[PDB]
């Protein structure tokens, strides 16, 4: 399927134990997609002071369309030193590994895969 229905656990930035997916744009997009497949991916909502607490390169989910079965259609955009790899809509948040942190909420997304 070109799209997969996912429910992403929303984590508080100060709870996150593994603050990024790796060390290159290509690695973080690869790792994010693997973790999204494996159900081991969390979402942090972007506000003032969040991104400096996480590790670059960043992987964003961004709204790709204006929402089947309650799931917002999204795609992945990476960012490193202020350059984005991909072009998409509004940020829903930044992806991180999930290693058992307790979420505050779930975000239903339809991921372009
Ligand atoms: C290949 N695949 C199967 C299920 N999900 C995938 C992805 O690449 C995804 F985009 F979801 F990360």
């Amino acid at each position: 399927k070109t799209h997969v229905q996912l429910s992403l656990p929303v984590l508080q930035v100060r709870d996150v134990l593994v603050r990024g997916f790796g060390d290159s744009v290509e690695e973080v997009l690869s790792e994010a997609r693997q973790h999204l497949k494996d159900g081991t991916c969390g979402l942090v909502e972007v506000e003032k002071g969040v991104l400096p607490q996480l590790e670059q390169p960043y992987v964003f989910i961004k709204r790709s369309d204006a929402a089947p079965h309650g799931h917002v259609m999204v795609e992945l955009v990476a960012e490193l030193e202020g350059i984005q790899y991909g072009r998409s809509g509004e940020t829903l948040g930044v992806l991180v590994p999930h290693v058992g942190e307790i979420p505050v909420a779930y975000r239903k997304v339809l991921l372009r895969k």
